[PDB]
């Protein structure tokens, strides 16, 4: 009640996802499930957390209380306790709730009512679990409607527990776009500002079946000096906003997808790291071991090179 969100960014520190699981319709589905070992991998490689998307929304009641199925909740449990086993620090969130980015009015008061829950389990846990609001706010979820909704759930939240640190995402899909029109309450200070960092999207996106229209990227390279004054440039930004705002700052996700030649996605995976780091910023990489992976789950190895661009 008299904690650091400063500090509690230095606690994240380097941090890897474990995507394409609980934000699947079903844990498996989009290929990944959470094995209790990984903790132990991630730990292992010098991770010192690991950012878990969860799709709450396919597994809580679409009627008032919106209660989040009990199955559900337990394997959460599990996957939380897992990571604090191995002394890692979690950052959980609510991932892909497409309903309420389309209609936030309709989905609001389910969406506070998965975070009355949500703070009320997991209130006692330790100060090294991170609560992220909503993962990439965007469409119809504006970024006006964004700075309501994200101060009516730190109300929702700050009623319940007072010790975590809540993370805060920006709208129009979480990058810098929206930025500056963001307000964070002056009111809540144990906050930390998330942003997503895919830029050049053309580079990091190539060939994603899930875009729209990414076949055509296929085959751009990244690296020239040019590119990373633009990247400095978009940091500096950030950097400065950071300044003025006073809030810690996160790279929540950030990777190039396996499509994009292998050089290009470990100089632009490195470079972005260590002006991440040079910022003192926390984040987090996508993915572990999916499309954007540096794991292999089946032989047990890792991509050398993207892990040591990582490390
Ligand atoms: O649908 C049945 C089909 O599913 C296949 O799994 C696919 C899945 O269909 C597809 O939606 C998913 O796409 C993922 C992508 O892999 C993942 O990298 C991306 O992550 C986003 C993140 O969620 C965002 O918030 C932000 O951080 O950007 C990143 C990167 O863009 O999310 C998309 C979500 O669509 O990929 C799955 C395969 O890995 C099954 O494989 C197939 O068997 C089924 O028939």
């Amino acid at each position: 009640m008299g904690v650091d969100p400063f500090e509690r960014n230095k606690i994240l520190g380097r941090g890897i996802n474990i995507g394409n699981a609980l934000e699947a319709p079903n844990e498996g589905d989009w290929g990944v499930v959470i094995k209790d070992e990984f903790f132990d991998i991630i730990k292992e490689a010098g991770f010192s957390h690991v950012r878990i998307p969860i799709r709450w929304s396919t597994h809580a009641y679409a009627f008032p209380p919106y209660k989040i199925m009990d199955r559900f909740f337990k394997r959460v449990d599990e996957v939380i306790n897992g990571a604090l086993k191995r002394g890692l620090a979690v950052v959980i969130n609510i991932h892909h709730y497409e309903e309420l980015m389309n209609d936030p009015e309709e989905h609001k008061e389910r969406f506070l009512a998965l975070w009355k829950q949500i703070a009320d389990r997991y209130k006692d846990y330790p100060e090294t679990l991170f609560f992220e609001i909503l993962n990439e706010p965007h469409g119809n979820l504006t970024p006006e409607k964004w700075n309501e909704l994200l101060e009516e759930a730190l109300k929702v939240i700050r009623s319940i527990d007072k010790k975590h640190t809540i993370i805060i995402g920006t709208a129009e899909w979480g990058g810098i776009s929206a930025l500056e029109k963001l307000s964070v309450p002056k009111w809540e200070k144990n906050s930390i500002v998330t942003i997503h960092y895919y830029n050049p999207f053309e580079f990091t996106h190539q060939g994603a079946e899930w875009v729209e229209g990414s076949e055509k990227w296929l085959g751009r390279k990244w690296g020239s000096p040019d590119d990373q004054k633009h990247l400095i440039e978009e940091f500096n930004f950030i950097e400065e906003w950071s300044k003025k705002n006073k809030r810690p700052i996160y790279i929540g996700a950030f990777g190039a997808y396996r499509k994009a030649d292998l050089e290009s996605r470990i100089k632009w995976t490195s470079f972005v790291v260590r002006e991440m780091e040079k910022r003192r910023w926390s984040w987090a990489y996508w993915e572990f071991c999916s499309g954007f992976g540096v794991y292999d789950t089946l032989r047990k190895t890792w991509n050398k090179d993207l892990l040591e661009a990582l490390i």
